[PDB]
């Protein structure tokens, strides 16, 4: 039934494997967090904009405007949507050496053992001392869109999701969302003369929206003995493989014949002279097949326009790219590799003095990547030995300019482009995301391995309804209320279904294997230890350990 | 149902007694404890080293080394296995004399009548005085672990389990296991020139393991009106015999026949001339039976290293000593006695003024035990009245080193060995404990009768779950919290199987009694008693007082 | 039905998983072997005795006594008992990391495509080239002795089991027993004066056993149509566990309780003054706990007499060692380590020019092992800081000789000794064997993880029938006749089950990786792979990667 001091829920954090039949796999990953919730700041809808002139008043900063206009509300949304938050450091071990592809399957969510408490300073003076009691008759607020007719908005963007340790509490996400406003930024270089524009625009009655979380939503109000509970969401997703595959456009089909086996081990094979060498090639004029000129079923990966920034009305932003490997020249932004910033909770670790730590995430699938300084284009007709006028190289000057080359306005893009999708970030990264109404879809999300083809699962948003003291003028502009805060047991289970990889290799496969101290190597054990302090640090693990034919 | 205002649990720690049939009882014992938990030290799992210099930088100081490695926990555990838990003084005694075996049937544990306080300080000042209130939303965490996951960690081992007076309240363990580390202690006497290298070593990726209550385990959250109730555990252990054994090796089978019946009540008997004597002897080349040499069933008993010191990587340590009778010799560490450590909760006395008090208790078995000085081997071919070179005696230097004697090294265990089984230990001692995960296992455990073959029964762990203020970072490293405890009652159910003794012998057999006060002997019942003050002892009453024949 | 030009049988070497239920694997491995059989060197039995006087006839070479007596047979046996036969490195990687215990089930065995040929040399002269034939008329005998009348002679002794490449072809072991045979071979040291004995015996009515494949067994006739199927056999045996123990014997139980949390990372703990400390001792007249001193469940490991070499009525020999960890001392001998020499069929490499290689295989338990610098005994009554003649150190000359020390004649093992059972080695290691037929028997055999308990897998001889020539006089002490060989495919399907482990740990478990090449880690990937010339070597995996809590 439920009543001031009786519990309504449990805490269940472990996860769960079942074996249904062969090499099939139900994951269960039951999570569990208490969550402290804070009296919101305003009760009020704000519409705010930050416009930051400092920044983007002078010329070539323009890649640092932040100018924008969002809807502020009082509600705070509880997210769970990273892996961190799933499974522990061993459990992504597990699933990442063993298996070879896994799918998302349901989601469900609990709300119970709300605590409201209210705040009074006693003795006032030097002492200063806070009482904490109970309110018994206090409600929080609890809303679920599952609609999802607010606007879907992500809290691991910000890193603001659910933290990732079970025995630390956390804190919810405050609740904004982006409102409709026009942008001019003009762009300059450095120490350019003349002067930027950097205004904003006025309200646009066709463009605006402004949602209101109790006009769109049904809300439950939650005393000490009550639960909330959400329904069980059932994911429609496609499976994301879990084995990288490292095989190049140069690797595809057969191989030459070799001429005789070699005499030592020290020797080189030797081929057909290219003259004479049977194949198929897009190359005309010459006759020669070599291993670089013959064709092949489709491209591999695909040159990428890179630091590519377009403006639409809102402003300059970056072009998205699809993550692939940087190649032995290393280059990350030509391949798009992910970097991530993220707090304690997430991550870092309480031993470390700065405000966030910094991550560069590198794809784990060696075939795509591009290499840009050893592409180039040839003249046509083609010929071997070509002049300096007949091939284009990474070293020659774009538009006159020392720094812009061909490969950063390069696109390759086409019909017979193939890549792998992009592997999810165990500690900090987004399992699910929502996709866009628009008519053409994106073949895939950067950063979100799953994307709910249909509707996504529901945004849970959560507010301590108002105290009011005994003086109350709807009227006044200022807003009296007792100080009042709350903690709630948030409790989700996350299923999956994975099936078990073959191994058909003479060779035994890369694995993921924690490592002794005292030598540097990344998976050095004691970075998944806590300290003497309790001082505990949780860092990306590596995805993808086995390799997979694509061919 | 149970809510505020409610009892969930009744209190019963009385002792019953069953008369199922000839000679067999069904012993069920209730103990009931209030249990006081205070809010834990740290909130975080702690991964902490002790490694004492001090003691161990100087030579020869080697035994004394606690260095070691541990996870420290927020969690406190709740360890009902003592004997002392559960009877009481003349319960113990009646069970002693009267019963020939007995044996674990099943366990049962709850908790209930929750209570939570919060703290405040109410009039800062020199008068400084605590306010004491209840919160009646908070909750007490409380997990039991069935499938013994977690390290197994008897709370006797540091007399920590819960105490022996019904009337007095009780405190629980601080749940920490230990965590793989090296060291390295080089061994050295005193006064000895050199450098001790005394060290310790970092993480281990291969034997790293770090364990977190949240993550295993389900957790049930407690409020006033809630309860908790472990299942029936069943226990499959043997039986243990309650009566000692007499007989020596040199007491088995026939006596040789006398001559005749000795004249007078002074006089001794004659035998055979050991010449012209039958029997059966090991000893070639003589033609004598004596009542040393003749042959026996089995070696009753056997020598053992003692004081024997042996270092894996984890450090140096005392090879563990089957407990057999100090002989009249009285030499208790060749025959492995037990020497107790306790606090005035689970013994001494509350007139005590040490820290705490001692007890070594003697084995109670008068046949297995070895009298050092007296053995002694003799050179082959056997020899009646060796000289100094034919014998080795315990006064011989072994090594050419004045306190070394071969019984030190010297181990006679073998095929034809028969030991009793060590006793329990009434006040202070383990009454179960689990077995080894090991492939090849011990025959006995030294300290504990009882051992669980299959599952042992789960350990119960509980905390507080934190209250926080109203301003709360979940990325600060120091926390601020509401100072809160709890009390709780536990309520346990042991029940156990035995069976009454016969009575075949003439003579009266040995029996535990209380004793007029006024003379020394150890049983006077003084220390049973009460004191004017309401101070109270509670001493290690002597098991198997009854005589068995072994063969 | 079968004939000439009609395959007997069909060649499978692939392995097979089935997940059959909650962690349940049926693992099944079929291996298949081309196999070519010679024509015996002679047709008899023949009773031969090796006694080498070069070594043995100089003073203190006992060691290197090679004397015996053996049965020389003309039959040759097909030996599948290895753990490289069965499976390929990755199968071995993948069931070490992810199984927690395994079992044998069954065995089958084939054999089929019967090819027996005859050499002519025709053109006789400087050319003298050899003629190839088939002889369709040809038969080969098989015998199979499953009721085990036979001496059993495991071939993984001598390194001479089928290979372990199922592309190349592989030889059977030529059967062989030992006959019984007394030996005296007098113990010496280096540069004795005196005189060696180092003679054989006749031969004993009592003890001579010779047996005949011909009279104890019933053999089939195989043509190149025929086909011969053994049937399926059934173990008998325990599981053995794929989890390494870290826990030694001071890691058991409750961790003493520290006084409070350091301040800093780098900070130590302290604990309770050892003299205040509550705990369980069995030394006697002091009061201390400390955690060398402190009382445990069991003894985990024991000291071994090491380099121990007992004469029985056949000669020296070194007594076996149970594997135990080689601990940072290093010392290989005390602690048993296995040593293995084998040729390139079983391992080693094509490359190399050695005629063997050889390893170390050191066991994976971290436990149970012995450092024994680091051992001492120490005098009763106990006192701290021992002085010269209280303590035994491993630095004490044992009976005036400066490299015997205790430790070597030390026997520590008794009724509290608790040690896991030693691993299988994956290349080269013996799966199975016969137990003893002795009634007292060992508890575990040193090589081999799996011991049948009733009736061993049969032994299956095989010789080539044989070919006469016109001319055979059956009183002739030589005997004329055909030069024959032949070849055959050996079929074998092991099933084994097998169970998945859990993983309950925060932190990553260590697991079996390869890795890149150029660094000259163990696992350095190029070792598992051809080279050029087709070179390839097979080399020990590290097995038990994942760690197991003991207690
Ligand atoms: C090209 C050049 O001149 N220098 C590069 C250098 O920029 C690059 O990274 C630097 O070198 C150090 C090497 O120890 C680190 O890699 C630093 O990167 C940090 C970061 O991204 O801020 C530090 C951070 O602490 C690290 N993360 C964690 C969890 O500790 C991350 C992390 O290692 C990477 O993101 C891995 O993807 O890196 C940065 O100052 C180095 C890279 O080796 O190469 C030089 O040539
Ligand atoms: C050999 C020698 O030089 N002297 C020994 C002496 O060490 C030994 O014990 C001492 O003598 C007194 C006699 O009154 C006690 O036996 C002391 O032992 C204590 C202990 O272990 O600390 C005191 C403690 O108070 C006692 N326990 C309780 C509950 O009161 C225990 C207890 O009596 C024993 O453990 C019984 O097993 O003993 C110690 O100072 C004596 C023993 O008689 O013999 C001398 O020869
Ligand atoms: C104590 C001392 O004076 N020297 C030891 C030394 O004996 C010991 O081994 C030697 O050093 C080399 C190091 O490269 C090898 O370990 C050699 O061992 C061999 C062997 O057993 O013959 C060579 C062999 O090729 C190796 N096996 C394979 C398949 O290649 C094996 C193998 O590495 C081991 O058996 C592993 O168990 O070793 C030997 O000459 C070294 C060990 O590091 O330590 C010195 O201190």
């Amino acid at each position: 039934g439920g009543g001031v001091g009786v519990s309504t829920g449990s805490y269940d954090n472990q996860t769960h494997y079942k074996f249904l039949g062969d090499g099939w796999v139900e994951i269960t990953a039951y999570s569990t967090r208490m969550v402290h919730l804070n009296m919101p700041k305003s009760e009020n809808y704000c519409r705010v904009r930050v416009h930051n002139t400092n920044d983007t008043g002078t010329a070539s900063h323009m890649a640092m405007d932040d100018a924008h206009e969002q809807i502020w509300t009082p509600w705070s949304l509880v997210d769970a949507n990273a892996w961190g938050v799933w499974f522990q450091p061993s459990d992504w071990q597990y699933i990442s050496n063993n298996m070879i592809h896994i799918n998302l399957h349901s989601l469900d969510q609990e709300l119970f053992n709300v605590v409201i408490k209210t705040v009074t300073e006693q003795n006032t003076g030097a002492e200063a001392i806070k009482v904490y009691n109970n309110d018994l008759t206090a409600a929080m607020m609890v809303a679920l869109d599952s609609n999802n007719i607010l606007p879907y908005t992500p809290a691991i963007d910000n890193q603001e999701t659910l933290g990732f340790y079970p025995w630390k509490p956390t804190i919810p996400s405050p609740y904004r969302y982006y409102f409709s406003c026009d942008r001019n930024l003009s762009v300059t270089y450095k120490d350019e003369a003349g002067t930027i524009t950097d205004t904003m625009g006025l309200a646009s009655g066709l463009n605006s929206q402004f949602f209101t979380i109790e006009n769109t939503q049904r809300i439950n109000l939650l005393r000490t003995g009550d639960e909330y509970a959400t329904g069980t969401y059932y994911f429609d997703t496609e499976p994301i493989r879990l084995t990288h595959t490292w095989q190049t456009n140069r690797h595809l089909g057969q191989p030459p014949q070799i001429t005789e086996l070699p005499s030592s081990d020290t020797a080189n094979a030797t081929l057909t002279a290219r003259g004479y060498r049977s194949g198929l090639t897009q190359i005309q004029g010459r006759n020669d097949v070599t291993e670089a000129t013959r064709v092949r079923p489709a491209q591999v990966g695909f040159c990428q326009p890179h630091d590519n920034f377009e403006t639409s009305r809102a402003g300059p932003f970056k072009v998205p790219v699809v993550p692939a490997d940087i190649t032995q020249g290393l280059d990350h932004d030509a391949n798009g590799s992910l970097r991530y910033t993220y707090d304690k909770q997430h991550g870092q670790s309480w031993a470390s003095q700065n405000n966030k730590d910094r991550y560069t995430w590198d794809a784990v699938n060696y075939d795509s990547g591009r290499w840009t300084n050893n592409c180039f284009i040839q003249s046509v007709p083609f010929t071997s030995e070509p002049n300096a006028n007949q091939i284009l190289t990474n070293r020659d000057n774009l538009a006159g300019k020392t720094d812009i080359h061909f490969t950063n306005a390069f696109n390759s893009y086409g019909p017979l482009t193939a890549f792998p999708h992009p592997a999810p970030i165990y500690p900090q990264g987004q399992i699910w995301d929502k996709e866009l109404d628009l008519e053409h879809k994106p073949r895939l999300h950067t950063q979100a391995p799953f994307v709910c083809k249909n509707n996504a699962p529901g945004q849970l948003l959560v507010r301590l309804a108002p105290n009011l003291t005994d003086q109350y003028d709807p009227n006044s502009s200022n807003l009296s209320r007792i100080v009042t805060y709350g903690t709630f047991f948030w409790k989700g289970k996350l299923t999956l279904k994975a099936k078990m990889r073959p191994n058909a290799t003479w060779n035994p496969v890369f694995q993921i294997s924690a490592t002794n101290q005292g030598t540097n190597d990344y998976m050095s054990i004691e970075r998944w230890l806590p300290t003497a302090t309790g001082n505990i640090t949780n860092v990306p693990l590596l995805s993808r350990p086995v390799a997979r034919n694509t061919y």
